[PDB]
């Protein structure tokens, strides 16, 4: 409890390609790098020699593999994969010293799923059974982990924005954050759904009906890059950010994520860009707290050229890597709550820092949830 030195800095990645952890599947153990995803609930790994893959799960080499004789087809907005379901023994070498039997989707065919040039070969869906494919009877990895061992029912993530970080399975490491954790309820166990109750750009309340912030939901998602906002809310959001940054100028394509913007090095104009504050529903009636991020988070380096990493959504709010990179995030499943604290490793400058502050008084917070 409070210290897990063997799990610190167990995450790796490249900018724009996500955060992965080392895992092993099978007996004898086969090592794979696996993308950490709080926004889905399947453990799925490449199992055939797709050209983009450094390696893949070879079931024939595992004595502990059990076939479930069942297939799954998983289409996403743009990409898809299909696989064969089975179970096997799974470990996390820089995680707890346990081995569990978990469901695994052996990916046999995929389209626009694997990234050319990336160093990961599968995905670890850490969300709940409700959104597992093909249905909620396929037990997610973390559920199996907790069912089968003494690992406490929680994990935490420090995403450090080339990239790195920590996944603490079964606890919290207090070295990884400053100040206090502040918790928001998980509204429902499907995605890690939360409720946003107020939004400010540089102190300026958007003053929208707070229902709009969570239309049709708001989720915390390590498998998405952007801070994604409901269209109606995005429209208000950029309008205020554009106006806040009207000092200098960039094309209108930039704000729709349709083109990059560039400055010469040593001299990105950070200060003309506003901070973004999300107030989150608190643990107590009429009580909220707020988390604050920087352009460092929402203007993402591409290789000094940057993408604007806030975008509109038809799927609700998605607090992706743009948000999580400012914070140590505690997925306290046991108490159905999400904790945020200022990350010890977050990218900032000498003028502004990421912030987690409270308590604030906010009335009618339950009206903020969409139904
Ligand atoms: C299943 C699904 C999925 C499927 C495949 C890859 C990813 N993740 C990613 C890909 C490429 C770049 C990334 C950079 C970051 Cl920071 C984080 N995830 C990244 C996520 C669908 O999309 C949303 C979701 N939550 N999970
Ligand atoms: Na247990
Ligand atoms: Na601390």
């Amino acid at each position: 409890r409070g210290s897990f030195v063997e799990m610190v800095d167990n995450l790796r990645g490249k900018s724009g390609q996500g955060y992965y952890v080392e895992m092993t599947v099978g007996s004898p153990p086969q090592t794979l790098n696996i993308l950490v995803d709080t926004g889905s609930s399947n453990f799925a790994v490449g199992a055939a020699p797709h050209p983009f893959l450094h390696r893949y799960y070879q079931r024939q080499l595992s004595s502990t593999y059990r076939d479930l004789r069942k297939g799954v087809y998983v289409p996403y907005t743009q990409g898809k994969w299909e696989g064969e379901l089975g179970t096997d023994l799974v470990s996390i070498p820089h995680g707890p010293n346990v081995t569990v039997r978990a469901n695994i989707a052996a990916i046999t065919e995929s389209d626009k799923f694997f990234i050319n040039g990336s160093n990961w070969e599968g995905i670890l869906g850490l969300a709940y059974a409700e959104i597992a494919r093909p249905d909620d009877s396929l037990e997610p990895f973390f559920d199996s982990l907790v069912k089968q061992t003494h690992v406490p029912n929680l994990f935490s993530l420090q995403l450090c924005g080339s990239v790195g970080g920590s996944m603490i399975i079964g606890g919290i490491d207090h070295s990884l954050y400053t100040g206090s954790l502040w918790y928001t309820p998980i509204r429902r166990e499907w995605y890690y759904e939360v409720i946003i109750v107020r939004v400010e750009i540089n102190g300026q309340d958007l003053k929208m009906d707070c229902k709009e912030y969570n239309y049709d939901k708001s989720i915390v998602d390590s498998g998405t890059t952007n801070l994604r906002l409901p269209k109606k809310v995005f429209e208000a959001a950029v309008a205020s950010i554009k106006a806040a940054s009207s000092t200098e100028k960039f094309p209108d394509g930039f704000w729709l994520g349709e083109q990059l913007v560039c400055w010469q090095a040593g001299t990105t104009p950070w200060n003309i860009f506003p901070v973004i504050s999300l107030y989150l529903m608190g643990e107590v009636t009429n009580q909220s707290f707020r988390i604050t991020i920087l352009p460092q988070q929402y203007l993402r380096p591409v290789e000094d050229c940057y993408k604007f990493a806030i975008s509109q959504s038809s799927t609700g709010t998605v607090m992706g890597a743009v948000i999580m990179e400012g914070f140590y995030v505690v997925f306290d499943r046991a108490r159905k709550r999400i904790g945020f604290a200022v990350s010890a490793c977050h990218v900032h400058d000498e003028f502004r820092t990421a912030a987690v502050e409270g308590p604030f008084v906010t009335l009618d917070m339950e009206d903020c949830g969409y139904n």
